[PDB]
């Protein structure tokens, strides 16, 4: 859901300006879920952009 903290499982290089580029282990805040791609904010760079949702996992997976 919106505001959840996620961690990158694999790195990803954005191909377009609206994408975030991240490394494995990078922490991001999910802003909006839009199917396969989510809008997120890198907690390291504070930059926002779309990320492939299959490349991240919730830091909280139990609840």
């Amino acid at each position: 859901e919106q505001g959840d903290i996620v961690v990158a499982l694999y790195p990803y290089d954005g191909i377009h300006p609206d994408d975030l580029s991240f490394k494995k282990g990078e922490k991001m805040k999910v802003l909006e879920e839009h199917g396969e791609w989510w809008k997120a904010k890198s907690l390291l760079t504070k930059k926002e952009g779309f990320i492939p949702s299959n490349y991240v996992a919730k830091l909280n997976t139990l609840e």
